[PDB]
Order: structure tokens, then C-alpha cells, then sequence
């Protein structure tokens, strides 16, 4: 049960079921089963609906009842992976030929980003890092998550650093992954900007990200303080569903009362003027509110 | 990445990891680091394996994941050799004794054939033929290869040839080679089949053969048009590896659909009945592929 209060001047703005517009300031709703937010007399709770990918506010649309979905939200295929790496100008370039992921000997560096399919399946991509010759690093890549993979025999890109250990060419590549479970593989752009080729120390590996996540079950919701409803899912994501929208009168005296604290406009109180806590005429919500789901 | 798609009847037979088995047209097949021949799903073509040495395909077989092993093809220790020899019967009988290798003026004519071990270490194997007297000739071996032989002072054989200079007796004789770098000796019959002595001519080698081969590392492989998989291998070798069976049933239209185009055999569709390309109730495969390691 959701509890949200008004802390200065507005209306929650509330439909029926015929469509009709009402107004109140009793802040009581529980998720029904169509999953919107509904008083004690079944007047549903609108705002601005979220469209698009990621979802975003629409606040030039027609207010409408706010819905909080249960629906899982889905994975999202990496795109963009980054790996940034210092490596030793003093490496030696690898006797044992040809590379192979299964040889320790035929390469300098493996480091490892974590990405993820159309269907949220984790892929752990190996890059391997071989010298070729001076400052001169060609690239591997493997999916090690996929069991039915080819070992990899041609270098995906090669780094090519300056004098001064500046990458100069070779480093954005496009990557596939392998298809585990059937599903389609995610395709992305790996760069390894910012990595250096140092004059002396160890190869290693400073950063890695990527933009991809797993499906993510609702965990929780809320309502923030500017009456936009977030929810929080069990991928570490999030997702604006829509944002309560906030209503005031030339004169609220002139409002036909239709008991239990619910109002409707009239020629006496003005046309509704609409806006959102926090901005303009209205207020911050004293609070907001967070509900398990 | 190979393609044998079929646009005719009969299909591939697959197994996942499990041992289940499914059937489809598609042709894409990629190579594993498992070494199976695999489709976008990781399910692996089937066929009957190759056994014995030389391999071969039996009729006999279960049909199981197709493997193009990486690993080298073993070396043939040498058990066959010929010399086909033409030798002058106006020679003179060689003043210069004893004979000895080392001594152009102590043999007639000296000839070579190159023999393996099963190691595949070659073994240069010289032949001297040093006239006895009219229409007898004989024949020393060595093993130029290895030092520690001993100088050859008694004939390995002697060749006798009638009054038509026809090849009547010593024309076989095992040769045991010396070693090499620790490896067991080539035992081998030399044969002197269709040598001849002419009435007049000079002494000359026209032909030599030996059954002996060094290792080979793989360097492609192959689908032939029946689905015959072959390895072709850098000592000039082949091996083949196994025969991809194909599957036929009464009645397709019952066949459970897996998604893509794969399919499983139900009670409707009836049992698969197998065989291969170009034989029976299939068709050849359109091409077939040729992959470089």
C-alpha cells in the first residue's frame, strides 16, 4: 500500500472507470490487479506514460492511469566493451607458434570482459594480447562461455602505439560472440582506448566495461519526490514507468465535492491547470514512497 | 566455415551433448575446439568414425560425432623397395679391390633409395653393384645415414641373369637399416624386379619405389560429394577420418520441428533410415568443401 502526501498546493488527478477526470489530495493507493494505482473507490491514478528505450517521459502526452508492470525487463545485447590495458615494451615476442588460447607460452596477455546476448546469457570474452614486433600487439578474442566454440587463428585487430606508448591505430574492433542456447549473439564495438605501451613494468589490465545486462525481475518500486515511478529490478537496473502529474484551481472553493475528499472541476473553480512536484506551481511530495513487490 | 546444404532429400543427422538426436537440411558447419563439426546451435554431424591403419569406413558402424583431429599423421616405416636396374653385360669386372664405398673405381654403378623408419627419420640407402664375372652381379647396401654402420664387406645379394639377360635369381632380399637419433631400424624386402642386362649399354637406374612415408601434419580436410571426410596431410598423405551419414523417413510431414530447421523423429514420422550420399536413397551432396587447417 502505497502512502505519497502533498506537502503544499495541487491534486493528485484521478479517473473512474468510465473515464471521467477527479481530484483529491488522499495520497492511499494499492496496485490492483491491472496493475495501476488505485483509492479507496477504484479512481485510478494518471500521469505521463514512459516510451522508448531505455524508457523515458513523454510530458507533452495526454495524462493517463499510471501502470506499474510486473513484466521482467529484458536483457540488453552489449553493443560497446571497452578494455584498457598497459603493456611492457620490453615483452618478448612469443617463440611458441601459432597462438592458441590453451597455450600459456603463445601469447603475452589474457584479460577478460564479461558481455551479454539479446536473451541475457553471459558471454566471458577472452582477449588475448601477442608482440609481434615492436610496438606492434596483435589482438584475440574468444568466447569461452560458448562449449561448441572455435578456437580463434586470426587476430581480431592489431594495436599499433607511437614512441611515446600512444595507441595510434587498431583500437575499435568489432566482436561476435559465439551463440550459446541458441540465441543470437551480441555484436559490439571493443576499444582499448586509453591503453598505453609503458617503457618498463607488467602487462596488465586497468578497466573494463561494458553495456549489456541480464533480464532483471521487479524487486521494488517507488515514487520519487517530483512524482516520477521508478522500478528497481534484480539485473541492478532500473526503469522510469511514468510520472504523477499534479493539478491546481483559479479557485478551489468552486469544487463540487463528491465525498470521501474527491473533487471535480466546475465553472466556479477553473479549468485544471497541470504540472508535476517540484516544478512551477507545485511543491516536492513530501517524501515519495519505495514498495517491495 | 564449411557449407554443405542440401536442397534435395535426406537429412544431416546431429546429437547435442546429451546423446539426442536431430536432423536437419542446413549445411553451415563450423569446427570446434572439441574438434566435432558443428552447426550454429553447437549440435554435432554425425557419421561413421574410421578405423584401422590405413583407416577406412566400415558398413558395420554406429554413426557418432564426426572428429578432424589435429593431431599428425603417424610415419610408415619403410617394408617394401624396388630398383629397377639396366646393367651393361660388356662391364668390366673391377680391377680395384676390395670394394668399398669409398672407392669409384671398386663398383660398377652406385644407385640410392630413401627409406623411413617408424620414427619417419629418412635413411639414405646406397646400392653398389660390382660385376663377380659374366652375367653375375653383386650387391652391397649401406646405410649412408648412420654413422655407426659398419663398411659393408659381404654382398646383401647377387643378381644372376640368363644368356637373354633376364633377372633369374637374387632379386629379393630383406635389408635391415642402421638407426638414427635412437630409433628402431626399417626392416625391408629390395626387390630387383625387371632389372636387366643388356647386351650393350651403360649401366643406369630407371626406376626405384619404397611403401615408407615421414609424419605429416594436417593440412586441410575435406567433404567429398558422398560425405567422405578426409585429412590431406603435409607428407603427401591422406587419411580418411569418417563418412557423414544421412536419414530419410516415411513420412516427413510428422517430423517434430525443433525450431530453425531442425527436427526431431517422432511415432508419426516413423524411425530414421540411414545411409550415404550418392548411394541407395540419396543422392550425392552438390559439392561438398575443402578447409584449410
Amino acid at each position: 500500500g502505497l502512502d505519497v502526501a502533498i506537502s503544499q498546493n495541487g491534486f493528485f488527478r484521478l479517473v473512474d472507470s468510465n473515464g471521467s477526470v477527479f481530484y483529491s489530495r488522499n495520497g492511499q493507493f494499492k496496485l490492483d490487479e491491472n496493475r495501476n494505482l488505485v483509492n479507496m473507490q477504484g479512481m485510478q491514478l494518471t500521469g505521463y506514460p514512459a516510451t522508448g528505450t531505455p524508457p523515458t517521459i513523454q510530458q507533452g502526452a495526454n495524462p493517463a492511469p499510471i501502470t506499474i508492470p510486473n513484466t521482467l525487463m529484458a536483457a540488453k545485447s552489449t553493443t560497446t566493451a571497452s578494455m584498457q590495458i598497459n603493456l611492457n615494451s620490453t615483452d618478448p615476442v612469443p617463440s611458441k607458434t601459432p597462438f592458441s588460447v590453451s597455450d600459456a607460452d603463445s601469447y603475452n596477455k589474457k584479460g577478460t570482459v564479461t558481455v551479454y546476448d539479446s536473451q541475457g546469457n553471459a558471454h566471458d570474452m577472452n582477449v588475448y594480447f601477442v608482440k609481434t614486433k615492436d610496438n606492434e600487439w596483435a589482438v584475440y578474442t574468444h568466447d569461452s562461455s560458448d562449449p561448441a566454440a572455435t578456437a580463434p587463428t586470426t587476430a581480431s585487430t592489431t594495436l599499433k602505439f607511437n614512441e611515446n606508448g600512444i595507441l595510434e591505430s587498431g583500437g575499435t574492433v568489432n566482436i561476435t560472440t559465439g551463440t550459446i542456447n541458441g540465441a543470437t549473439a551480441a555484436t559490439f564495438s571493443l576499444s582499448f582506448l586509453n591503453s598505453m605501451q609503458q617503457n618498463t613494468g607488467a602487462n596488465n589490465i586497468v578497466a573494463t566495461n561494458q553495456n549489456g545486462y541480464k533480464p532483471g525481475d521487479l524487486v521494488s518500486y517507488q515514487i520519487n519526490n517530483d512524482g516520477t515511478v521508478v522500478g528497481n529490478y534484480s539485473n541492478e537496473q532500473e526503469q522510469v514507468l511514468g510520472q504523477i502529474v499534479l493539478a491546481n484551481f483559479a479557485n478551489n472553493e468552486g469544487l463540487a465535492s463528491q465525498g470521501d475528499n474527491v473533487w471535480a472541476a466546475t465553472q466556479a473553480s477553473g479549468v485544471a491547470l497541470l504540472g508535476t512536484a517540484g516544478s512551477g506551481n507545485f511543491g516536492k511530495l513530501t517524501n515519495g514512497a519505495l514498495e517491495a513487490s
